[PDB]
Protein backbone atom coordinates (compact mmCIF):
# COMPACT_ATOMS: atom_id res chain seq x y z
CA UNK A 1 0.00 0.00 0.00
CA UNK A 2 1.05 3.01 -0.85
CA UNK A 3 2.41 6.18 2.45
CA UNK A 4 -1.14 8.05 1.66
CA UNK A 5 -2.68 5.21 2.07
CA UNK A 6 -0.61 4.03 5.18
CA UNK A 7 -1.28 7.56 6.99
CA UNK A 8 -4.93 7.65 6.11
CA UNK A 9 -5.43 3.97 7.56
CA UNK A 10 -3.61 4.95 10.72
CA UNK A 11 -5.23 8.42 11.28
CA UNK A 12 -8.69 6.78 10.76
CA UNK A 13 -7.43 3.89 13.17
CA UNK A 14 -6.43 6.56 15.84
CA UNK A 15 -9.92 8.34 15.65
CA UNK A 16 -11.84 5.24 16.65
CA UNK A 17 -9.66 3.16 18.85
CA UNK A 18 -7.11 5.43 19.72
CA UNK A 19 -5.43 6.63 22.88
CA UNK A 20 -6.58 10.51 23.44
CA UNK A 21 -6.55 10.62 27.11
CA UNK A 22 -3.84 10.02 29.21
CA UNK A 23 -2.73 13.12 31.48
CA UNK A 24 0.17 14.25 28.84
CA UNK A 25 -2.59 14.31 26.25
CA UNK A 26 -4.64 17.26 27.44
CA UNK A 27 -3.81 20.82 27.21
CA UNK A 28 -0.54 19.61 25.78
CA UNK A 29 2.57 21.29 26.09
CA UNK A 30 6.47 20.84 25.19
CA UNK A 31 6.94 20.04 28.46
CA UNK A 32 4.83 17.93 29.42
CA UNK A 33 5.10 15.75 26.42
CA UNK A 34 8.73 16.04 26.79
CA UNK A 35 8.30 14.54 30.43
CA UNK A 36 5.94 11.86 29.62
CA UNK A 37 8.33 11.17 26.43
CA UNK A 38 11.36 10.55 29.06
CA UNK A 39 9.47 8.58 31.67
CA UNK A 40 7.55 6.18 29.32
CA UNK A 41 10.73 5.19 27.13
CA UNK A 42 11.92 2.45 29.61
CA UNK A 43 8.57 2.18 32.00
CA UNK A 44 4.99 1.06 30.80
CA UNK A 45 2.44 3.70 30.74
CA UNK A 46 0.03 2.24 33.66
CA UNK A 47 3.13 2.90 36.25
CA UNK A 48 4.04 6.18 34.41
CA UNK A 49 0.85 7.97 35.27
CA UNK A 50 0.96 8.66 38.99
CA UNK A 51 4.56 9.65 38.68
CA UNK A 52 3.85 12.10 35.75
CA UNK A 53 1.31 13.39 37.50
CA UNK A 54 3.34 13.80 40.78
CA UNK A 55 6.18 15.96 38.87
CA UNK A 56 3.75 17.83 37.45
CA UNK A 57 2.61 18.92 40.99
CA UNK A 58 5.82 19.83 42.10
CA UNK A 59 7.45 21.01 39.12
CA UNK A 60 4.71 23.26 37.07
CA UNK A 61 7.01 24.55 35.08
CA UNK A 62 10.23 23.64 33.90
CA UNK A 63 11.96 26.44 35.57
CA UNK A 64 10.24 24.47 39.16
CA UNK A 65 12.38 21.59 37.81
CA UNK A 66 16.07 23.26 37.15
CA UNK A 67 15.61 24.67 40.09
CA UNK A 68 15.14 22.28 42.76
CA UNK A 69 18.11 20.13 44.05
CA UNK A 70 18.83 17.15 41.86
CA UNK A 71 18.48 15.02 45.58
CA UNK A 72 15.25 15.61 45.42
CA UNK A 73 14.35 14.76 41.74
CA UNK A 74 15.77 11.16 42.34
CA UNK A 75 13.69 10.96 45.23
CA UNK A 76 10.65 11.46 43.38
CA UNK A 77 11.89 9.31 40.84
CA UNK A 78 12.73 6.81 43.11
CA UNK A 79 10.85 3.49 41.50
CA UNK A 80 10.68 4.08 37.58
CA UNK A 81 14.51 2.68 37.64
CA UNK A 82 16.88 3.99 34.64
CA UNK A 83 17.84 7.14 36.62
CA UNK A 84 20.40 8.12 34.00
CA UNK A 85 16.88 9.55 32.33
CA UNK A 86 16.02 11.54 35.93
CA UNK A 87 20.00 12.87 35.78
CA UNK A 88 19.21 13.74 32.13
CA UNK A 89 16.02 15.50 32.61
CA UNK A 90 17.65 17.61 35.41
CA UNK A 91 20.15 18.45 33.47
CA UNK A 92 18.17 19.62 30.27
CA UNK A 93 15.70 21.41 32.46
CA UNK A 94 18.84 23.56 33.36
CA UNK A 95 19.86 24.08 29.70
CA UNK A 96 16.23 25.32 29.31
CA UNK A 97 16.15 27.53 32.35
CA UNK A 98 19.92 29.13 31.67
CA UNK A 99 20.00 28.98 27.24
CA UNK A 100 16.23 29.42 26.91
CA UNK A 101 14.72 31.88 29.10
CA UNK A 102 12.74 29.22 30.74
CA UNK A 103 10.51 28.61 27.53
CA UNK A 104 10.74 25.10 26.02
CA UNK A 105 12.69 25.23 22.90
CA UNK A 106 10.24 24.23 19.69
CA UNK A 107 12.69 24.31 17.17
CA UNK A 108 14.33 20.83 16.85
CA UNK A 109 17.98 21.93 16.76
CA UNK A 110 17.48 22.95 20.03
CA UNK A 111 15.21 20.25 21.79
CA UNK A 112 17.75 17.46 20.29
CA UNK A 113 20.89 19.42 21.97
CA UNK A 114 19.48 18.80 24.89
CA UNK A 115 20.63 15.66 27.40
CA UNK A 116 18.19 12.56 27.47
CA UNK A 117 16.62 13.51 23.77
CA UNK A 118 17.66 11.99 21.06
CA UNK A 119 15.91 12.39 17.40
CA UNK A 120 13.11 10.75 17.77
CA UNK A 121 12.42 11.83 21.10
CA UNK A 122 13.10 15.76 19.77
CA UNK A 123 10.55 14.90 16.96
CA UNK A 124 7.76 13.21 19.23
CA UNK A 125 7.81 16.43 21.94
CA UNK A 126 7.40 19.10 18.84
CA UNK A 127 4.81 16.60 16.83
CA UNK A 128 2.71 15.88 19.47
CA UNK A 129 2.90 19.29 21.71
CA UNK A 130 2.90 21.86 18.31
CA UNK A 131 2.12 19.91 15.25
CA UNK A 132 5.44 20.15 13.81
CA UNK A 133 5.85 17.93 10.94
CA UNK A 134 8.59 15.62 12.10
CA UNK A 135 8.79 11.41 12.29
CA UNK A 136 9.06 9.28 15.25
CA UNK A 137 11.33 5.68 15.69
CA UNK A 138 11.25 4.34 18.92
CA UNK A 139 11.25 0.47 19.99
CA UNK A 140 8.04 0.41 19.02
CA UNK A 141 7.54 2.31 15.80
CA UNK A 142 10.88 0.13 14.77
CA UNK A 143 8.57 -2.93 14.77
CA UNK A 144 5.35 -1.94 13.29
CA UNK A 145 7.49 -0.42 10.25
CA UNK A 146 10.39 -3.27 10.00
CA UNK A 147 7.12 -5.93 9.96
CA UNK A 148 5.22 -3.66 7.68
CA UNK A 149 7.99 -3.65 5.16
CA UNK A 150 10.05 -6.50 5.87
CA UNK A 151 12.99 -5.00 7.12
CA UNK A 152 15.47 -7.98 7.63
CA UNK A 153 17.92 -6.11 9.64
CA UNK A 154 19.17 -5.81 13.06
CA UNK A 155 18.32 -1.89 13.61
CA UNK A 156 21.66 -1.72 15.64
CA UNK A 157 23.48 -1.36 11.85
CA UNK A 158 23.23 1.80 10.74
CA UNK A 159 21.97 1.51 7.05
CA UNK A 160 19.21 -0.70 9.04
CA UNK A 161 18.50 2.27 10.85
CA UNK A 162 18.56 4.70 8.01
CA UNK A 163 16.30 2.29 6.15
CA UNK A 164 13.88 2.71 8.88
CA UNK A 165 13.71 6.41 9.46
CA UNK A 166 13.52 6.75 5.44
CA UNK A 167 10.00 4.56 6.37
CA UNK A 168 8.98 6.80 8.79
CA UNK A 169 9.09 9.77 6.68
CA UNK A 170 7.56 8.45 3.66
CA UNK A 171 4.66 7.94 6.28
CA UNK A 172 3.85 10.39 8.01
CA UNK A 173 2.10 12.71 7.11
CA UNK A 174 2.19 17.10 7.94
CA UNK A 175 -1.50 16.80 8.29
CA UNK A 176 -2.59 15.33 11.66
CA UNK A 177 0.87 14.38 12.56
CA UNK A 178 0.27 14.45 16.52
CA UNK A 179 -1.93 11.81 16.01
CA UNK A 180 -0.70 10.05 13.61
CA UNK A 181 2.48 9.97 15.78
CA UNK A 182 0.43 8.65 18.46
CA UNK A 183 -1.05 6.11 16.70
CA UNK A 184 2.11 4.82 15.73
CA UNK A 185 3.39 4.26 19.46
CA UNK A 186 -0.24 2.79 20.35
CA UNK A 187 -0.08 0.56 17.68
CA UNK A 188 3.58 -0.79 18.43
CA UNK A 189 2.48 -0.74 22.23
CA UNK A 190 -0.55 -2.23 22.30
CA UNK A 191 -1.03 -4.23 18.28
CA UNK A 192 2.04 -4.84 17.23
CA UNK A 193 3.57 -6.36 20.30
CA UNK A 194 6.90 -8.33 20.43
CA UNK A 195 5.12 -11.57 20.07
CA UNK A 196 2.08 -12.83 18.73
CA UNK A 197 1.25 -9.43 17.46
CA UNK A 198 -3.12 -8.70 17.09
CA UNK A 199 -2.52 -8.19 13.36
CA UNK A 200 -6.41 -8.52 13.12
CA UNK A 201 -6.73 -5.60 15.18
CA UNK A 202 -3.98 -3.57 13.32
CA UNK A 203 -5.11 -1.00 10.38
CA UNK A 204 -2.08 -2.16 8.71
CA UNK A 205 -3.00 -5.91 8.13
CA UNK A 206 -4.01 -5.39 4.43
CA UNK A 207 -0.10 -4.22 3.30
CA UNK A 208 1.90 -5.40 5.79
CA UNK A 209 4.17 -8.08 4.44
CA UNK A 210 5.03 -10.16 7.84
CA UNK A 211 1.19 -10.29 8.46
CA UNK A 212 0.78 -11.78 4.78
CA UNK A 213 3.38 -14.30 5.32
CA UNK A 214 2.58 -14.95 8.79
CA UNK A 215 6.22 -14.09 9.51
CA UNK A 216 6.45 -11.22 12.21
CA UNK A 217 9.44 -13.44 14.17
CA UNK A 218 11.57 -11.97 11.31
CA UNK A 219 11.66 -8.45 11.97
CA UNK A 220 13.12 -6.45 12.90
CA UNK A 221 16.45 -8.32 12.78
CA UNK A 222 17.63 -9.46 15.95
CA UNK A 223 21.78 -8.98 16.90
CA UNK A 224 23.79 -10.81 14.80
CA UNK A 225 26.48 -13.79 16.32
CA UNK B 1 -7.79 -4.97 61.06
CA UNK B 2 -10.25 -2.41 62.23
CA UNK B 3 -12.48 -1.02 59.95
CA UNK B 4 -10.72 2.78 60.59
CA UNK B 5 -7.57 0.85 59.00
CA UNK B 6 -9.31 -0.72 56.44
CA UNK B 7 -10.30 2.72 55.05
CA UNK B 8 -6.56 4.25 55.95
CA UNK B 9 -4.71 1.80 54.15
CA UNK B 10 -6.77 1.77 50.91
CA UNK B 11 -7.30 5.37 51.17
CA UNK B 12 -2.82 5.60 51.29
CA UNK B 13 -2.82 3.42 48.71
CA UNK B 14 -5.13 5.05 46.14
CA UNK B 15 -3.43 7.96 46.38
CA UNK B 16 -0.12 7.14 45.27
CA UNK B 17 -0.98 3.88 42.69
CA UNK B 18 -4.79 4.92 42.20
CA UNK B 19 -6.71 5.80 38.79
CA UNK B 20 -7.54 9.51 38.99
CA UNK B 21 -7.05 10.06 35.45
CA UNK B 22 -9.52 8.64 33.00
CA UNK B 23 -12.17 11.03 31.46
CA UNK B 24 -15.01 10.15 34.01
CA UNK B 25 -12.82 11.53 36.74
CA UNK B 26 -11.97 14.42 35.31
CA UNK B 27 -14.18 17.93 36.22
CA UNK B 28 -16.64 15.13 37.53
CA UNK B 29 -20.94 15.29 37.44
CA UNK B 30 -23.41 13.35 38.55
CA UNK B 31 -24.38 12.42 34.31
CA UNK B 32 -20.69 11.36 33.12
CA UNK B 33 -20.19 9.04 36.52
CA UNK B 34 -23.49 7.75 35.16
CA UNK B 35 -23.01 7.15 31.72
CA UNK B 36 -19.32 5.70 32.78
CA UNK B 37 -20.28 3.36 35.21
CA UNK B 38 -23.07 1.69 32.91
CA UNK B 39 -20.69 1.44 30.42
CA UNK B 40 -17.71 0.25 32.62
CA UNK B 41 -20.61 -1.87 34.20
CA UNK B 42 -20.27 -5.27 31.43
CA UNK B 43 -17.37 -4.02 29.48
CA UNK B 44 -13.71 -3.22 30.57
CA UNK B 45 -12.00 0.34 30.62
CA UNK B 46 -9.98 0.04 27.53
CA UNK B 47 -12.97 -0.73 25.53
CA UNK B 48 -15.26 2.01 27.35
CA UNK B 49 -12.97 4.88 27.09
CA UNK B 50 -13.55 6.23 23.01
CA UNK B 51 -17.26 5.05 23.64
CA UNK B 52 -17.76 7.22 26.52
CA UNK B 53 -15.78 10.12 24.18
CA UNK B 54 -18.44 9.61 21.66
CA UNK B 55 -21.26 9.56 23.90
CA UNK B 56 -19.99 12.98 25.58
CA UNK B 57 -19.26 14.47 22.73
CA UNK B 58 -22.52 13.69 20.93
CA UNK B 59 -24.46 14.13 24.01
CA UNK B 60 -23.13 17.12 26.28
CA UNK B 61 -26.46 16.55 28.40
CA UNK B 62 -28.54 14.56 29.49
CA UNK B 63 -30.99 16.32 27.95
CA UNK B 64 -29.17 15.77 24.58
CA UNK B 65 -29.28 12.25 25.46
CA UNK B 66 -33.07 12.28 26.09
CA UNK B 67 -34.05 13.98 23.14
CA UNK B 68 -32.61 11.92 20.48
CA UNK B 69 -33.58 9.22 18.76
CA UNK B 70 -33.53 5.84 20.01
CA UNK B 71 -32.15 4.19 16.88
CA UNK B 72 -29.00 6.90 17.24
CA UNK B 73 -28.36 5.89 20.69
CA UNK B 74 -27.78 2.06 20.01
CA UNK B 75 -26.04 3.03 16.55
CA UNK B 76 -23.91 4.73 19.08
CA UNK B 77 -23.71 2.05 21.13
CA UNK B 78 -22.81 -0.97 18.73
CA UNK B 79 -19.89 -3.06 19.97
CA UNK B 80 -20.59 -2.25 23.81
CA UNK B 81 -23.14 -5.32 23.57
CA UNK B 82 -25.49 -5.74 26.55
CA UNK B 83 -27.83 -3.75 24.96
CA UNK B 84 -30.50 -3.26 27.44
CA UNK B 85 -28.29 -1.03 29.10
CA UNK B 86 -28.56 1.20 26.38
CA UNK B 87 -32.40 1.10 26.59
CA UNK B 88 -32.18 1.78 30.19
CA UNK B 89 -30.21 4.64 29.86
CA UNK B 90 -32.09 6.58 26.95
CA UNK B 91 -35.31 5.91 29.36
CA UNK B 92 -33.38 6.94 32.17
CA UNK B 93 -32.40 10.01 30.59
CA UNK B 94 -35.89 10.75 29.46
CA UNK B 95 -37.26 10.28 33.11
CA UNK B 96 -34.41 13.20 34.05
CA UNK B 97 -35.42 15.04 31.49
CA UNK B 98 -39.07 14.69 32.29
CA UNK B 99 -39.15 14.47 36.01
CA UNK B 100 -36.51 16.24 36.96
CA UNK B 101 -36.07 19.36 34.81
CA UNK B 102 -33.05 17.86 32.98
CA UNK B 103 -30.71 18.19 35.98
CA UNK B 104 -29.46 14.96 36.74
CA UNK B 105 -30.91 14.20 40.69
CA UNK B 106 -28.41 14.64 43.26
CA UNK B 107 -30.66 12.36 46.21
CA UNK B 108 -30.06 8.67 46.91
CA UNK B 109 -34.03 7.49 45.89
CA UNK B 110 -34.47 9.59 43.00
CA UNK B 111 -31.15 7.84 41.37
CA UNK B 112 -32.00 4.63 42.30
CA UNK B 113 -35.46 4.94 41.06
CA UNK B 114 -33.67 5.45 37.25
CA UNK B 115 -33.87 2.62 35.06
CA UNK B 116 -30.92 0.40 34.85
CA UNK B 117 -29.58 1.78 38.62
CA UNK B 118 -29.68 -0.28 41.25
CA UNK B 119 -28.22 0.31 44.67
CA UNK B 120 -24.51 0.24 44.42
CA UNK B 121 -24.78 2.28 41.08
CA UNK B 122 -27.02 5.07 42.65
CA UNK B 123 -24.09 5.12 45.36
CA UNK B 124 -21.44 5.09 42.72
CA UNK B 125 -22.97 7.78 41.47
CA UNK B 126 -23.46 10.04 44.23
CA UNK B 127 -20.27 9.19 45.93
CA UNK B 128 -17.90 9.56 43.37
CA UNK B 129 -19.69 12.68 41.50
CA UNK B 130 -20.58 14.55 45.02
CA UNK B 131 -18.59 13.19 47.70
CA UNK B 132 -21.96 12.25 49.38
CA UNK B 133 -21.81 9.10 51.93
CA UNK B 134 -22.58 5.76 50.23
CA UNK B 135 -21.08 2.46 50.07
CA UNK B 136 -20.64 0.48 46.94
CA UNK B 137 -20.58 -3.38 45.89
CA UNK B 138 -19.90 -4.36 42.23
CA UNK B 139 -18.69 -7.49 41.24
CA UNK B 140 -14.96 -6.24 42.33
CA UNK B 141 -16.01 -4.63 45.24
CA UNK B 142 -17.68 -7.85 46.57
CA UNK B 143 -14.73 -10.43 45.72
CA UNK B 144 -12.74 -7.63 47.74
CA UNK B 145 -14.56 -7.90 50.77
CA UNK B 146 -15.50 -12.18 50.53
CA UNK B 147 -11.53 -12.40 50.65
CA UNK B 148 -11.00 -10.19 53.26
CA UNK B 149 -13.76 -11.36 55.38
CA UNK B 150 -13.63 -15.00 54.41
CA UNK B 151 -17.58 -14.43 53.22
CA UNK B 152 -17.99 -17.95 51.80
CA UNK B 153 -21.31 -17.40 50.38
CA UNK B 154 -22.70 -17.45 47.49
CA UNK B 155 -23.89 -13.24 46.93
CA UNK B 156 -26.89 -14.50 44.87
CA UNK B 157 -28.50 -15.90 48.43
CA UNK B 158 -30.07 -12.83 49.69
CA UNK B 159 -28.55 -13.32 53.22
CA UNK B 160 -24.55 -13.44 51.70
CA UNK B 161 -25.76 -10.23 49.74
CA UNK B 162 -26.64 -8.80 53.04
CA UNK B 163 -24.01 -9.37 54.90
CA UNK B 164 -21.36 -7.73 52.18
CA UNK B 165 -23.56 -4.40 51.92
CA UNK B 166 -23.11 -4.71 56.12
CA UNK B 167 -19.18 -5.00 55.63
CA UNK B 168 -19.17 -2.41 53.18
CA UNK B 169 -21.04 0.23 55.55
CA UNK B 170 -18.55 -0.70 57.74
CA UNK B 171 -15.38 0.09 55.94
CA UNK B 172 -16.66 2.80 53.39
CA UNK B 173 -15.65 6.26 55.03
CA UNK B 174 -17.58 9.96 54.89
CA UNK B 175 -14.05 12.05 54.37
CA UNK B 176 -12.95 10.76 51.11
CA UNK B 177 -15.60 8.59 50.28
CA UNK B 178 -15.23 9.31 46.39
CA UNK B 179 -11.53 8.39 46.49
CA UNK B 180 -11.61 4.96 48.98
CA UNK B 181 -15.19 4.07 46.24
CA UNK B 182 -12.91 4.51 43.04
CA UNK B 183 -10.20 2.47 44.78
CA UNK B 184 -11.82 -0.45 46.20
CA UNK B 185 -13.24 -0.37 42.50
CA UNK B 186 -9.28 -0.45 40.91
CA UNK B 187 -8.73 -2.82 43.70
CA UNK B 188 -10.81 -5.47 42.63
CA UNK B 189 -10.59 -4.96 38.62
CA UNK B 190 -6.64 -4.48 38.97
CA UNK B 191 -5.34 -6.47 41.81
CA UNK B 192 -8.03 -9.03 43.78
CA UNK B 193 -8.60 -10.72 40.29
CA UNK B 194 -11.03 -13.50 39.68
CA UNK B 195 -7.69 -15.58 39.46
CA UNK B 196 -4.61 -15.41 40.99
CA UNK B 197 -4.66 -12.19 42.73
CA UNK B 198 -1.50 -9.97 43.43
CA UNK B 199 -2.21 -10.11 47.22
CA UNK B 200 1.70 -8.76 47.58
CA UNK B 201 0.51 -5.65 45.69
CA UNK B 202 -2.57 -5.50 48.03
CA UNK B 203 -2.94 -2.76 50.94
CA UNK B 204 -5.03 -5.24 52.70
CA UNK B 205 -2.79 -7.96 52.32
CA UNK B 206 -2.10 -7.44 56.16
CA UNK B 207 -5.73 -8.08 57.56
CA UNK B 208 -7.06 -10.14 54.84
CA UNK B 209 -8.12 -13.80 55.61
CA UNK B 210 -8.05 -15.14 52.05
CA UNK B 211 -4.16 -13.82 51.65
CA UNK B 212 -2.99 -15.39 55.16
CA UNK B 213 -4.61 -19.13 54.16
CA UNK B 214 -3.54 -18.98 49.87
CA UNK B 215 -7.48 -19.50 50.51
CA UNK B 216 -8.69 -16.95 48.14
CA UNK B 217 -10.48 -19.39 45.32
CA UNK B 218 -13.08 -19.78 48.01
CA UNK B 219 -14.40 -16.49 48.06
CA UNK B 220 -17.18 -15.48 46.89
CA UNK B 221 -18.84 -18.35 47.35
CA UNK B 222 -20.15 -19.76 43.88
CA UNK B 223 -24.00 -20.82 42.88
CA UNK B 224 -24.51 -24.35 44.14
CA UNK B 225 -25.34 -27.80 42.86
S1 LIG C 1 -0.42 -6.43 10.64
FE1 LIG C 1 0.52 -7.54 12.44
S2 LIG C 1 2.80 -7.59 12.08
FE2 LIG C 1 1.85 -6.11 10.60
S3 LIG C 1 2.10 -4.10 11.60
FE3 LIG C 1 0.04 -4.83 12.17
S4 LIG C 1 0.27 -6.01 14.10
FE4 LIG C 1 2.36 -5.68 13.24
S1 LIG D 1 -4.78 -9.50 49.92
FE1 LIG D 1 -5.16 -10.74 47.99
S2 LIG D 1 -7.16 -11.84 48.29
FE2 LIG D 1 -6.94 -10.25 49.93
S3 LIG D 1 -8.10 -8.47 49.13
FE3 LIG D 1 -5.94 -8.14 48.54
S4 LIG D 1 -5.66 -9.10 46.49
FE4 LIG D 1 -7.66 -9.84 47.33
Amino acid sequence: MQASQFSAQVLDWYDKYGRKTLPWQIDKTPYKVWLSEVMLQQTQVATVIPYFERFMARFPTVTDLANAPLDEVLHLWTGLGYYARARNLHKAAQQVATLHGGKFPETFEEVAALPGVGRSTAGAILSLSLGKHFPILNGNVKRVLARCYAVSGWPGKKEVENKLWSLSEQVTPAVGVERFNQAMMDLGAMICTRSKPKCSLCPLQNGCIAAANNSWALYPGKKPK
